């Protein structure tokens, strides 16, 4: 027989045929990735919860050489760092993020009230104010975010083979960190700050620097991304923003549905079985590839009734939009924080948002680690 | 039977086989264009000459309503200003544009190169670059390149039917050109200097700055686009700049072939046939809609041996990438001084330039007068 292709789609706005189908008929499935190699495609939301909360499907060993790939690497080749990191992704260990915050995103909503729709909800909010953020949680200045996340186009593309350029990427901007680190008035404030100091007390420069790298790049690309999605659902379904308007006290609620909903993820978590396993209804062999489709689990009608519909008053909503398992997303808080003091302020400020032109028509990002608009046209 | 369907391929990096099938097959054929309407598809260069040098075929009346369209207008609904316009776009009444243009090219050639590869071409030259040109054949300041670059994103979409939003954007900057004519220190230099002189002498305000808007317009995004598409073919065939820095003075016809070569152009050039006429083997009827089509004339074997292959040293090469006939494009001259400019400093200054990935995973954008790579990633 032919086996499915993998990825699924690169529109975002709904829910690929493809996905529902997987779900019904195989829920694991045999499927080819874009580099040739075949994995199992997990699509069921019990199944899907039962491959992240198991520690024989392993992320560290996905990147492994020799392993099967969903893509190529893009990154080429235990501390006591643990505090240092955790302590930047509390919202609770800076009591000053949540008015920050809200600042930068009036201080960008203003910017496009004066110049008058439309514009590009993308290079103009989710963009900087993404970039604003992580610059912040590192304690670097945002004076270079249009390179930085210049840098997230190439780290992220999804390639069948590895390709010249995302290794001169990875240690340009590695480069990078380590200069602030280094900089004459050593870095105070943000992770760059606890590291300077953690290099007193009785690891090493390039590795802080990775760690900087890839915080900074897994967050700005996650945030930005999902916060498109729900600025898409709220253009297009307007008695979403009265909701939001009416009862502000909601946005937690709201977000948490816009996760369950949004489209953002355009890859699957990858997992290698480190053991033989039985999944299912399939015999899962050790040194295999799985992936976990995150929108398949979220979508699953056992557990989400009409799954297609935005609804902010589930009785319950245990989505998988932010992983689980031991690797559940540690910064899922100040994800949440982040999209809904945006969201929040984008309705008070441009309370007749709406897209610019047919939903069909906006260009969708192709191979990329996320689904994104190349741009979001608005008016209000 | 079915209508082969326009338009014919975003992918701009290799000439569409259709349009090798349709010069082959049927020089003038019937289409079914984006908005449903039929269309004449003229695909040879002596056909596409013909229709371009003759009257009979109006340009004018392609935007009346009720005629057949390729895709719909995004502007909404003789008076001695050829002169002012004209006097613009003789590089030989600016002395000072070719070391000026040299001068922005190097600047944003010498960011690029502190920063480090990779760098995205189109984002870092080509769009301020050609911003930068533009803003100063108008008299006005190179601040909000961003914003008039947005501007043009959404004015030169093809769209099926139209779309509010690209009124809103056509007022929007129409506006922004008005405030820049009607400024207090009255503009002095550029179309709009010559402007706020002309409206002393012994035309509207809206109809100024409507002149200002379109050429702006015009102008950026046919420059940025071949621009583009002359990097995309230096970084690939690097024999090429090879020849430029050796023989600077080839730039001259290498800019020619280059220009003939270019696949930047997403659509066909529309023509209204104000009577009956014979074209080829094809009876067209007046009212009917005539789409002529660049690349086909462009690569015809009958007129260019080799077509598919780039040469400098082409014994003859009448191509044509700037129109012909009555509408012949008006700054062809600025057009080529732009791009000659550009790539002679490219070549000196990344002599390693190439692609930062396979050719084959670049983004073209979809549904864009314009074929152009949304990001082009490169190394030097
Ligand atoms: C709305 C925003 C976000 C969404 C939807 C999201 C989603 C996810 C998901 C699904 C995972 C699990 C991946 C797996 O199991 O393989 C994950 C992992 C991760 N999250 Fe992203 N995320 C968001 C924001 C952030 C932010 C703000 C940061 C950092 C600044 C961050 C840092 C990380 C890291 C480092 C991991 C890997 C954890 C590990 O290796 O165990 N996330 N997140
Ligand atoms: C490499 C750059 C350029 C290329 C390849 C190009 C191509 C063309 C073509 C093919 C036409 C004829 C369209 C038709 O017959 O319907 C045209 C028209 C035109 N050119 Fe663009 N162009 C370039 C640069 C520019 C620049 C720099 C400006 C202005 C700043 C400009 C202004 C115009 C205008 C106003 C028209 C319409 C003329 C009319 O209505 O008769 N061009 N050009």
């Amino acid at each position: 027989p032919p086996l499915p292709d993998f990825p699924l789609s690169r529109r975002g706005d709904i829910l690929p045929a493809e996905a529902e189908r997987l779900r019904a008929e195989q829920p694991v499935a045999r499927v080819r990735t874009m580099t040739g190699d075949e994995a199992w495609l997990v699509s069921s939301y019990e199944l899907a919860k039962q491959v992240l909360e198991d520690d024989r499907f392993s992320l560290k060993d996905t990147a492994n050489p020799g392993v099967p790939r969903q893509y190529a690497l893009t990154i080429p080749p235990s501390a006591g760092l643990r505090n240092a990191v955790m302590k930047t992704l509390s919202p609770q260990a800076d009591r000053e993020l949540g008015g920050w915050l809200e600042a930068q995103a009036h201080q960008l909503l203003d910017r496009l009230i004066e110049q008058g729709p439309p514009a590009d909800l993308r290079d103009g909010f989710t963009e900087p104010y993404s970039a604003a953020l992580h610059c912040r949680l590192l304690g670097i200045p945002t004076d270079d975010w249009r390179r930085l996340m210049s840098g997230i186009d190439v780290a992220f593309i999804t390639s069948p083979r590895t390709f010249e350029g995302s290794a001169v990427n990875w240690y340009k901007d590695l480069g990078y960190m380590v200069d602030r680190l280094n900089a004459d008035p050593e870095p105070t404030e943000g992770l760059l700050g606890r590291f300077a100091e953690l290099r007193r007390s009785p690891v090493s420069d390039e590795l802080l620097a990775t760690v900087a790298l890839s915080l900074f790049g897994a967050g700005a690309v996650s945030t930005s991304a999902f916060l498109q999605h729900a600025i898409i659902a709220l253009a297009q379904q307007p008695e979403l923003a009265d909701r939001l308007r009416a009862e502000p006290a909601v946005i937690g609620r709201a977000v948490d549905e816009l996760l369950r909903y949004n489209l953002s993820i355009g890859d699957a978590l990858p997992r290698i079985a480190l053991a033989d396993v039985r999944l299912g209804e399939v015999e899962i062999r050790a040194g295999e590839l799985v992936l976990v489709l995150i929108e398949g689990a979220n979508y699953d009608p056992a557990v989400f009734p009409h799954p297609e519909r935005i609804d902010f008053d589930r009785e319950s909503n245990p989505h998988l939009a932010f992983g689980g398992g031991q690797h559940f997303c540690p910064a899922s808080a100040l994800g949440r924080t982040h999209a809904e003091i945006a969201l929040t302020a984008l309705v008070e400020k441009l309370p007749a948002l709406r897209l610019a032109l047919p939903v069909e028509q906006l260009a969708w990002r192709p191979g990329f680690i996320k689904r994104l608009p190349e741009r979001l046209p608005v008016l209000w």
